[PDB]
């Protein structure tokens, strides 16, 4: 299928015990990807102080569409040094690896894989 209905743990960034993918702008966006596929990725929610306290490069969820059975149309979009890799809309939250924090709440998203 290209999109994978997922609901995704929303962790409080101070939770976080691996605060990104890996070193590589490819690297981070291809990490993201398996543990999407694995149920293993979480999302931070951005607000003032959120990024400084997480791992470069970044790996945005951002909205591709104006929402399937409860859904948001999502794809990937990465961030390093200020600059972006990838076009899309506004910013769900950035992915980070799932290791079994608690999360606050779940985001239903359709992810373009």
């Amino acid at each position: 299928k290209t999109h994978v209905q997922l609901s995704l743990p929303v962790l409080q960034v101070r939770d976080v015990l691996v605060r990104g993918f890996g070193d590589s702008v490819e690297e981070v966006l291809s990490e993201a990807r398996q543990h999407l596929k694995d149920g293993t990725c979480g999302l931070v929610e951005v607000e003032k102080g959120v990024l400084p306290q997480l791992e470069q490069p970044y790996v945005f969820i951002k909205r591709s569409d104006a929402a399937p059975h409860g859904h948001v149309m999502v794809e990937l979009v990465a961030e390093l040094e200020g600059i972006q890799y990838g076009r899309s809309g506004e910013t769900l939250g950035v992915l980070v690896p799932h290791v079994g924090e608690i999360p606050v709440a779940y985001r239903k998203v359709l992810l373009r894989k």
